[PDB]
């Protein structure tokens, strides 16, 4: 007979520990430049395969590196981020469209699909 | 008003895709070297930052490197990677001793609590 067991929680709180990571600016191997128009730039320190896990794009970018960043706001890359490490986002409704907008550009269809649901009304 | 949204499954998924970035071998940063005492010597790729999020003792550890891991079976290690990767493990009952010791080298206290609680009995 083999033994097998699962533990239904580990990814909640591995990504917990990989949040504290980032945020002590741990193993970081990115930092993304968000320069955007008229708003200050903005850095980012974060894991290339958190990223990647989490968005298409990033997955396909990376498949201490310092990528440039354009076309989105740096407050709202940095709730997407917060999402990737997370599994939760916020915002002030006056501005999901804006999110929403990020989440489209980065195919974190999720996201995409709360705003949108959310939206519509 | 402001807006927020969970994705239960997130985390789940996320491991999926850093799994499977771990399996190509993508984007891993640390290569395991497990020598041990006549078995054969085995490798194992991994990210960091993974290891660090389910191991106290790799996170110690960390926060392209080769690490020399003595005084563990491959076999065992491997199937910690797995857990560490996937949030559940497995191994054939006249082993879950081997394992335990594993886990109880590496405080993965979710797997050491495990293996004790199943063979008491
Ligand atoms: C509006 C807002 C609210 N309420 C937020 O929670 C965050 C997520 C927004 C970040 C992006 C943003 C916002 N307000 N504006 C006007 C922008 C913006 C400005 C220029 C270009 N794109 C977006 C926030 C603060
Ligand atoms: C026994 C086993 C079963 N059934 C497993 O599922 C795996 C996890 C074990 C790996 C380690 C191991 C095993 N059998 N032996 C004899 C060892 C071993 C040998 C020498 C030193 N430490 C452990 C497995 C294959």
């Amino acid at each position: 007979r083999t033994f097998s067991y699962t533990l239904e929680d580990h990814t909640k709180q591995a990504f917990g520990i990989m949040n504290e990571l980032r945020l002590s600016q741990q193993l970081c191997d990115v930092t993304l430049q968000v320069k955007y128009q008229d708003a200050p730039a903005a850095q980012f320190m974060a894991h290339k395969v958190v990223l990647a896990s989490s968005s298409p794009v990033f997955k396909a970018m990376f498949t201490m590196e310092v990528v440039s960043i354009e076309g989105i706001h740096p407050k709202v890359m940095e709730r997407l981020i917060e999402f990737a490490y997370t599994a939760s986002i916020s915002m002030g409704e006056k501005c999901v469209l804006h999110v929403m907008n990020g989440a489209v550009m980065y195919q974190i269809d999720s996201v995409v699909r709360a705003c949108s649901d959310f939206l519509v009304q």
